[PDB]
């Protein structure tokens, strides 16, 4: 079993035309502001009932978001697709692998994966770093690749799911505005 973090329902759409024994782990602190985590999280669950998928859902909370904001905070002022990335996208699955530990999952992933606008290297890369630091395997598939993306607006677009145009954080929707 693996325990695949997940980013946003279009991701999670996207991912299960793939994946098929999976435990699915909400968990973006990285996401403000609040009502925009709770319209999120919402549609996340809204796909879960539909297709009866197993989703847990992590902390958020000040001090959550605080720890964030810590772990990225020093690379502010680089754009999307920067070091200020690649230590969120860390944080979020240094804290998947951790629960993929205490729940007994020996695998984890992440639904970024399918995410046409990130870099798949630094995501395996990342993995694969937390893969060695804690011992649980990181499963990487191009989880794009066989149009799945195109699956994944379909689905969407039929089930009203919630299509958000930021990827997050604060910082993501000043580049929106630019
Ligand atoms: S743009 Fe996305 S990946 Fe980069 S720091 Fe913001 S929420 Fe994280």
């Amino acid at each position: 079993t693996v325990l695949i973090h997940v980013s946003c329902a279009p991701d999670l759409l996207t991912t299960i035309f793939h994946v098929r024994d999976a435990e699915f782990f909400f968990y973006n602190p990285n996401i403000q502001p609040l009502s925009e985590y709770e319209k999120r999280r919402e549609a996340v669950d809204k796909v879960a009932n539909h297709f009866s998928l197993n989703v847990r859902y992590g902390e958020y909370s000040t001090e959550e978001i605080r720890k964030w904001y810590t772990a990225v905070k020093d690379y502010k002022d680089l754009g999307e697709g920067s070091k200020r990335c690649e230590r969120c996208i860390s944080f979020l699955l240094e804290r998947t692998a951790q629960e993929a530990r205490k729940r007994g999952h020996e695998s984890f992933s992440t639904t970024l994966l399918a995410s046409p606008r990130k870099n798949l290297p630094m995501i395996e890369n990342i993995g694969k770093t937390i893969e060695e630091k804690y011992g649980v395997k990181f499963f990487f598939k191009n989880f794009r690749k066989g149009g799945a993306y195109q699956e994944g607006v379909r689905l969407s677009k039929e089930l009203g799911i919630y299509r958000q145009n930021y990827c997050g954080c604060v910082f993501s929707l000043l580049e929106r505005r630019e």
